[PDB]
């Protein structure tokens, strides 16, 4: 499993990403300094704030996210994010 859509802007809209594995760092791999919207398409996965999976974490495991507020979180800032393997 495991597939997520990652968006510039809110409600779906701008620039989008599809990936399949973990990210260290949103801004060197899809240079993206936020997260407004994602769609969780598959698994379950761990937003971070920070870069290497550090700092504030939320919890991504819903089929759609529209805004920040969705996952948690009082900003779009996103950093990195990995699938939970149990």
């Amino acid at each position: 499993m495991y597939k997520i859509q990652i968006f510039e802007k809110g409600d779906f809209n701008g620039q989008m990403h599809e990936t399949t594995e973990d990210c260290p760092s949103i801004m060197e791999q899809f240079h993206m300094r936020e997260v407004h919207s994602c769609k969780v398409l598959e698994g379950a996965w761990i937003f971070y704030e920070l870069p290497n999976y550090r700092g504030r974490q939320y919890l991504l495991d819903k089929k759609e996210y529209r805004k920040p507020v969705d996952w948690g979180a009082a900003s779009p800032a996103v950093q990195s994010f990995r699938r939970i393997v149990e």
